[PDB]
């Protein structure tokens, strides 16, 4: 039924309700780091991690609703329908997947803890009032 | 990168071709069963294989496109070339989907080593001329 | 000399004569199927059994006939005998090939014991009167 | 897919690229060779060496084309085409496996080392210009 | 065949275009400053490291072309040095050359897995958003 | 600046100017024998031997100004431009490359000892008079 991915990984999908949206890069950044620094084990037919696994499994659904965003511009006569579409590919299905993708690649990177630890001073950070708050924003770090 | 699918779980993309797209439960089908089965894999915070790990994402994945249906279904105009559309996520963008899911239902089910057994052996019926050939079908069993 | 194909390999072409020409698959078919499953065998540099060894000439020795085919489908003036000998070339030389493919592919896939022990069982199915026969057909498994 | 014979044994399809048209013997002397002093293994049903299975896996190739070349002297009425087959019988066609059959004798007599460090020796010969070369052509030996 | 320079370093050409054009400083920079500082070790005869190696056949093929488009500069007007000789080696071809000779200058110094590192965590910290990121790059320490 | 392209192996240019200018084969030829030869240590990520590094980034060297003479195949229309411009490349340097690319060649598979003597060799046996000189050039040694 409803599930969470980050259920396993001591997470919430609640959690990320604190990030606001632009706290996460685009997902061309997204995938082009993944694409960079960790091309070895995605491809690698011997997974060591399940970040590993969800991660591979994760980009496939990014590239499979590319090409339905490359379809609905072929065949939907509609422009206002094609917007709305293609603009909500990269609303909230896209900020979902944003969510999801930064979440590990910033465990493989860091572990799934500190990316916890982080979301943890994040939250606390944004939670503090404007006036009381430490203007320099948490940075994430191991 | 080109990440594939099907690669550290044994069979691959390539492998699957055999199986027609008619041979696939409808998704509508797929999504009880190892649910039904499996209130726990599904949604214990302490994975066992990677195989719910991966099938979460598709579940996830899955109500994404459903939830693209629940919205393209009031916030588009004309529902004509739109229900073109939703034809298009429920056959095609979901007929990958129901692959995803097939073969980690039968496979978290019966075992890994099955299900590599199994396709092998229906790929071997199905280039069998059907000038006789025998009409059996998938086994399944432990 | 007059080497003959299968000695070493267990079965001879006395015994393969049992299967009419009607159950072997075309041609099309078996350099899909072994190939798909072996993008290694079929082309690592480092031989595993002598099947696949002895597939890749068949390999080679197929497009040979289809390179012929390819050149004489238009350095040949009249297609109408032209054609004949394609059809010649498709149906009656592809033939034996088609019989080395299929040996190698299931023997390769289901060990030589296996081949060996289905090709006497089907020899008994065929030679079975079929006023009361099994509807049955090849089984295949490990 | 695309598969050379040569890569399991150190070669490559590309390397007989320097040996120029008439390196090769004929292919009547080729078998001939098999025939006489290697006549034993081959037909022999217990083979020693790789080379021993494409051998005879492939001397059953030119024995089945000429077979085809016999038919194509059968039935086609037209003189043009009937020589322009059998001359491309002879042609590249004959001309391929000429340079597999030669390989094979000359691997399984001298191994599958020295037929290499010929084919190494042989085209920096032809690679060196006509006037600085020992005009007496390297000679295989062992 | 293709070679990717870098094979052997562990960084990819894919790795490298990781980083935005920019990133890499001029051409006559990496040259003077090579040359301010390995006299020393480029023109001695005897090399240490392979990056030695490298960078001394990347200086003399980068001054074959500047001597390309010298020598273009004579030969005609519009596509000769002028219009399209200069512009595509000094822009074009350039932007290849100005991360060969960065890398090993690069390398050498902090040796190549700084140089590794500081790709990557450079080539993220260009991808964050901008509030939540220190305000200065990182810095290549040893 | 003018940094010695040989100096690491002994050599000079003298040396390479010491022997005739077309004894050197053809530009594609070398590459023919050098892929051939290395086509597995030149794609290993791995330092095989000084030889290896000089090798790859002379190939690269070489495959960028074949790049340039296929960009002035398209993108350059005059006809007296994109014909002389190759004569530089193919013709001009091309002779700067062969020297290159016939030594780390050469000295791969012999040795850097023996392809120096192999210079001195033919490079004084060209030189003593016809009338007398010995009948064959000397040849390529281990
Ligand atoms: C996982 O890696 C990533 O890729 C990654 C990272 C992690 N990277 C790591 C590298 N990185 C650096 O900056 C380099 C390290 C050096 N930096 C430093 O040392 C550094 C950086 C900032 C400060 C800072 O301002 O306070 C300080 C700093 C201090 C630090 C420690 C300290 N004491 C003693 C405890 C005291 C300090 O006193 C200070 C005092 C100052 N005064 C003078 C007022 C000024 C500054 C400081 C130090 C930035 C973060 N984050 C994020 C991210 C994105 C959005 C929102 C939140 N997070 N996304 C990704 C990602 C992106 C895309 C993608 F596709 C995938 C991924 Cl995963
Ligand atoms: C595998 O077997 C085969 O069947 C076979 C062979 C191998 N055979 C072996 C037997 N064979 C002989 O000749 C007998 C051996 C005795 N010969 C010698 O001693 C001999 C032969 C030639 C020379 C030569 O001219 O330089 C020399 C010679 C020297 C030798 C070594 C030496 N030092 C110290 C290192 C110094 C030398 O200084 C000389 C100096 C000279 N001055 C006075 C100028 C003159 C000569 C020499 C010696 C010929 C080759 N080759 C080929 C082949 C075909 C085409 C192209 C290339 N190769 N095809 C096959 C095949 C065919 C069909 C088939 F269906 C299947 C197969 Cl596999
Ligand atoms: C050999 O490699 C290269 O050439 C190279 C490098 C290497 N880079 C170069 C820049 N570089 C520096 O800048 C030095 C570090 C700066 N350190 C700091 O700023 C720093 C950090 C911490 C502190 C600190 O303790 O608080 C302090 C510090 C102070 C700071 C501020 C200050 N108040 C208030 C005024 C007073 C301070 O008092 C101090 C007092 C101290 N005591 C008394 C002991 C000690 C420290 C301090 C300074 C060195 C490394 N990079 C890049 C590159 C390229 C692209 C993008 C980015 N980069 N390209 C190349 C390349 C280019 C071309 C080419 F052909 C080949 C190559 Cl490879």
């Amino acid at each position: 039924m409803d599930i969470d991915p980050y259920k396993e990984f001591g997470a919430t999908v609640e959690l990320l309700s604190f990030l606001p949206s632009d706290f996460f890069p685009s997902v061309r950044d997204l995938l082009d780091t993944a694409a960079a620094l960790y091309r070895d084990a995605l491809e690698s037919p011997e997974h060591a991690s399940p970040h590993h696994t969800a991660l591979r499994q994760a980009i496939l659904a990014w590239g499979d609703l590319m090409t339905l965003a490359t379809w609905v511009g072929t065949n939907l006569e509609d422009p206002a329908s094609r917007d709305l579409v293609v603009s909500y590919v990269n609303t909230n299905v896209g900020l979902k997947f944003r969510q999801l993708l930064w979440f590990h690649i910033s465990a493989l990177t860091f572990g799934r803890e500190t990316v916890l630890e982080y979301l943890v001073s994040f939250g606390v950070w944004i939670r503090t009032p404007p006036a009381y708050r430490p203007p320099n924003a948490p940075i994430l770090s191991t």
